């Protein structure tokens, strides 16, 4: 499943709701710590909508859980992330996936 | 994932709402065809509630796509259902799960 570490503190009410749209920065990582992928190398925020299926199970499940402002550890094992078959040179086979996770705003 | 393949039709405007309580009668079986269970063998029908993770994850999204009155089978593969442990004496490890389901009516 996916497991959640607290790192800072969000406000603690506002959670996302279906139809919302997300605004997050992330650092997505192995579990070695190796990075794979970071919005924070982009120059702009990841975004998506929560209940549309725009992005790997763990993430519907995890980021629904923060509230605006919380900085989080996601931790997703395989069966919530690329599964057996993973990603072509991103994401390797049964690959357990880390995500330092920053939810922004809702709009 | 969940294949749903229909078997008979159902009203095809009544669709199952997150949070409310499904009725549905069930037959589960191996991918070789071996029955594990059925509430067709038990008096009554199975009863469950969705969006509050009382079941396993492919009947969650599977029984959300069927409207009352509808028969289908369910393909679930382990990742959607027991994973690679399986649940001891009733489904193997690795197990893909076949479901006959018959959503009976919404309350
Ligand atoms: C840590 C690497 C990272 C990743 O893992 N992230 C991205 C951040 C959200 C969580 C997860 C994801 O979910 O990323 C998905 C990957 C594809 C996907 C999507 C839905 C799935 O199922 C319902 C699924 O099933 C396995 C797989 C994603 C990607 C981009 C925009 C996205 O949002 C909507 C859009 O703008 O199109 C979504 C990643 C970034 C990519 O680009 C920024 C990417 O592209 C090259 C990619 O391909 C594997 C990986
Ligand atoms: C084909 C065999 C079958 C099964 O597979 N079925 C049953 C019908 C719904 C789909 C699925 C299920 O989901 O069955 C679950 C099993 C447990 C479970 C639950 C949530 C999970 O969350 C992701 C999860 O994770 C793996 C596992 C279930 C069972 C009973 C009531 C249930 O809910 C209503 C109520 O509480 O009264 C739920 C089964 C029947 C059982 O009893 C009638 C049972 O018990 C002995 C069981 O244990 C493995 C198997």
């Amino acid at each position: 499943g996916v497991q959640v570490e607290t790192i800072s503190p969000g406000d603690g009410r506002t959670f996302p709701k279906r139809g919302q749209t997300c605004v997050v920065h992330y650092t997505g990582m192995l579990e070695d710590g190796k990075k794979v992928d970071s919005s924070r190398d982009r120059n702009k925020p990841f975004k998506f909508m929560l209940g549309k299926q725009e992005v790997i199970r763990g993430w519907e499940e995890g980021v629904a859980q923060m509230s605006v402002g919380q900085r989080a550890k996601l931790t997703i094992s395989p069966d919530y992330a690329y599964g057996a078959t993973g990603h072509p040179g991103i994401i390797p086979p049964h690959a357990t996936l880390v995500f330092d996770v920053e939810l922004l705003k809702l709009e």
